[PDB]
């Protein structure tokens, strides 16, 4: 049961909300959180599909705000499984008694600024009404599942699942004819797991995404002990990087090197595994010819992975630059296609027409299935905010202001909507980074800002409209220096039909972006109106 007035409300109980709750307490503030879900964890609470695993390594993908948590906690594998990560979150939440500051089972529905009192009044599906000086939107980047644009979906007789709203109690596909739609990270992760239990597996792929080997391994518990001795320092280094990790920044250009050098250099990445390949060369995301050279190498690796060249060629990604859809880490995925019971249905030759109660109809045949798994992604970046009637000055709706794409200052706030902050979302580095580094800066930067308003006894913080536009024009200016906006991905909005095709994410580098937020805060929050 939620308090009637509060200094700051936080929506979302994943990494972001939890940390905001922790830190606002530290700074002597009344703070409370509302979360749709039954318990903490966010993505790692929702995404229980089998195979679910982080793609940034354990030693990197973690909170660094607590010397205690760094020293105590023991990660076991190169990449944490979803259960491992959920325990981690449960551990941190227990350590600081965080639930006491959280309402669960509660979806927020509407929020509305009030010029009279400079406060947000905020409503829920339980009928709660809450009044606050600030509202922190920590409701995520990949949180509202999206479903494919297909008729007959409610007719399917068998069992229907989305990977981001997966059952809490494990599913049995034993001896079933199972189908998966979507071959993004989710579809690539969950598929080899089902391949192992199902009688026959049908993988319905549209556009092939580029995937490289994870090469998971046990963590050497002595390497973890040396590291722990300099943990704070290790992390501080990851903060001083474009991507938030120790990924080496290749100084050279993909074009300047010989064919022989390109192969040997990319081969040492392919053997090691992980996503560091993205930065093998300075200009992979800057030059069509550079990219193409890297893209081809990866393409051949794929062809050598599958025995049936016909089926191999169907997996090769075509028509978009390498890296401009999110890069996926695979484990035994392409190898899966060698098994008698695994079938790759290519929806580009043969588009899906409809879901029948027996299964899936493409243009060429019909497929019969006991279960259909939807690994079709999310209403990315804007989706969770959009489900919420957010109204600010002049009764202006958030949804409409942003219909031509997100409009923000530093991604952190928007003109016409004072006292409102978005954690790790459009206009900022957000997902183009180890999201934990993205999430800490933002929680800190916002929370420092709230602390600053109270000490100086102010009550109203708004983005100057000119700066907001200056910023937005800046984000698209740099986006267009790269290869990013030239491909239909969730970054653009291209998976939600009708959504405006614009690249939603800052591309300058976490490092660069964070020194801008620092100068800003340093000059007393330049580009804001404070009263
Ligand atoms: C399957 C998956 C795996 C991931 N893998 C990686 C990875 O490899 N590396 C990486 O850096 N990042 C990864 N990400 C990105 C991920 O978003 C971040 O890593 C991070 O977990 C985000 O945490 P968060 O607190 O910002 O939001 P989330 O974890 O997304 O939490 C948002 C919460 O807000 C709640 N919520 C939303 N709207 C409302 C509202 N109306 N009312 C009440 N509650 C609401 C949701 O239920 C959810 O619990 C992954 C994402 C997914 C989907
Ligand atoms: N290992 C990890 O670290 C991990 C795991 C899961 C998620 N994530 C994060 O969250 C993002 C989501 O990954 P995701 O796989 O869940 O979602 P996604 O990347 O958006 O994948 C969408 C997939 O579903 C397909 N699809 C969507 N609509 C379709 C339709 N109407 N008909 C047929 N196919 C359709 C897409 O094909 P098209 O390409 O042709 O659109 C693609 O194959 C990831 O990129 C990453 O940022 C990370």
């Amino acid at each position: 049961q939620p308090p009637e007035e509060v200094d700051v409300l936080v929506v979302g109980a994943g990494f972001s909300g939890l940390y905001a709750l922790y830190r606002l307490r530290e700074l002597g503030r009344s703070v409370h959180v509302i979360e749709t879900a039954g318990d903490v964890g966010g993505v790692w609470y929702w995404n229980r599909y089998p195979g679910a695993r982080c793609d940034i390594e354990s030693i990197e993908y973690c909170y660094s705000f607590s010397e205690e948590v760094l020293q105590e906690w023991n990660w076991t594998e190169r990449y944490a499984s979803q259960p491992e990560i959920l325990r981690y979150i449960n551990f941190v939440a227990d350590k600081f008694d965080l639930r006491s500051g959280i309402t669960f089972h509660t979806t927020v529905t509407a929020a509305a600024f009030d010029e009279a009192t400079n406060t947000w009044t905020v409503d829920t599906n339980h009928g709660d009404r809450i009044r606050a000086r600030y509202l922190i939107m920590a409701s995520g980047q990949l949180s509202v599942p999206q479903l494919p644009n297909f008729p007959g979906l409610k007719d399917f007789a068998g069992n229907l699942y989305h990977t981001g709203n997966w059952p809490h109690e494990p599913v049995d596909f034993s001896g079933q004819r199972v189908g998966v739609i979507g071959t993004g990270s989710s579809g690539i992760q969950v598929s080899p797991q089902i391949a192992k239990q199902a009688a026959e597996l049908f993988v319905f792929q549209r556009t092939p995404h580029f995937a490289v080997p994870a090469r998971n391994a046990p963590l050497d518990p002595e390497f973890l002990a040396d590291l722990k001795k300099r943990y704070a320092e290790f992390r501080e280094e990851s903060r001083n990087t474009p991507g938030g990790t120790h990924r080496y920044q290749g100084p050279k250009s993909a074009l300047e090197v010989s064919d022989e050098e390109l192969v040997e250099t990319l081969e040492r990445y392919w053997q090691e595994g992980g996503p560091d390949i993205l930065a093998a060369y300075r200009d992979i995301l800057r030059d069509r010819d550079a990219n193409e050279r890297v893209a081809e190498f990866i393409r051949n690796k794929i062809r050598n992975t599958v025995r049936d060249p016909e089926v191999a060629e169907r997996l090769v990604p075509k028509g978009y630059p390498f890296g401009t859809k999110r890069l996926i880490l695979e484990i035994d995925y392409y190898e899966m296609f060698n098994r008698d019971n695994v079938h790759l249905v290519d929806t580009l030759s043969a588009p899906i027409e409809t879901i029948t109660p027996r299964g899936v109809r493409t243009s060429e045949r019909e497929y019969e299935l006991d279960s259909l798994v939807l690994a079709t992604g999310f209403d990315a970046l804007t989706g969770a905010l959009f489900k919420i009637d957010i109204r600010g000055v002049g009764n202006v709706a958030l949804k409409e202001k942003w219909a031509a794409g997100p409009r923000t200052y530093l991604g952190l706030s928007t003109a016409g909507f004072p006292n409102l902050f978005f954690i790790a979302g459009p206009g900022s580095p957000s997902a183009l980074s180890n999201m934990l580094v993205s999430i800490e800066q933002h929680v800190e930067w916002v929370t420092d800002h709230i602390a600053y308003m109270f000490k100086n006894g102010l009550t109203r913080s708004e983005a100057v409209l000119e700066k907001e536009d200056e910023w937005v024009e800046h984000v698209n200016e740099i986006a267009d220096e790269t290869l990013y906006p030239m491909t239909a991905s969730w970054y653009t909005g291209a998976n939600v039909p009708g959504k405006p095709r614009v690249f939603m994410l800052y591309v300058g580098g976490f490092h660069r972006y964070r020194q801008i937020c620092d100068e800003v805060a340093a000059k007393g929050y330049e580009g804001f109106v404070l009263t």
